[PDB]
């Protein structure tokens, strides 16, 4: 849609922060379009991510680290708020001790830091979407 | 780059009809791009596929057919000929007995038919590539 898949801006991130994105699968759940959104330590794409975000729509997702080159423990989840051939509004908000994941105004999803969010200086989302909008709030000291 | 991704055209195969896409991975290995090719019995997206081609860039390639909505036996190589980084030209050739699929100049996969070819009415070509080339060939009877 509006803004380019792939999707990158530099971040920053402490408590607080919000990260929010509108979007649509560019494919119906039989087909099973993915949607990635990954919190990086560097500009570059190769970097370390603190956070990965991954859907396989109508079946899983899958978070997870990866930390100096390397995957860490996936964490796997069956959960699937998401729905065939609609619209998506994903939240993801900076606790003290986790992300909290946000879809559709609901609590989906929650991951527990394993680097600091201050090591975030970049977020891409990409795979099989659209984008409309993309924020991180940087309302907070 | 110059054609949209997801890419659909409609299409016709019989023995000795070739496919020919020219492309590039949107993201370097280590992020773990797809590539999907499918032959579809009728244009819209949900309907069966005579042949499903998929790499995972770097990992594997799996390929199935989907037939009156469910998928069949998968098929699943560890080959690959794709290069991190760079363009590639796939071309897949209908034979008599198999589809076989070279990449840059490289016999890679065959894929032994299930459906007659000729059930082919469409050809999406998506996930984490850009296009450069799709061609669909005709020159035989």
């Amino acid at each position: 849609s509006l803004l380019p898949v792939p999707y990158t801006e530099a971040a920053s991130l402490s408590t607080g922060s919000t990260v929010t994105i509108k979007g649509r699968p560019l494919a119906c759940f039989l087909n099973a379009p993915y949607l990635q959104v990954d919190f990086h330590t560097e500009m570059k794409e190769e970097s370390d991510i603190v956070f990965h975000f991954q859907v396989c729509f109508g079946r899983r997702v899958v978070m997870n680290s990866r930390e100096y080159g390397a995957w860490k423990q996936q964490v796997e989840s069956k959960n699937m708020p998401f729905q065939d051939g609609q619209e998506f509004e994903l939240s993801i908000s900076v606790l003290p001790d986790k992300y909290q994941v946000m879809v559709n105004g609901q609590s989906s999803y929650t991951f527990d830091h394993r680097i600091k969010p201050e090591a975030v200086k970049m977020v891409q989302v990409w795979r099989d979407i659209s984008l409309t909008k993309f924020n991180v709030s940087y309302l907070k000291r």
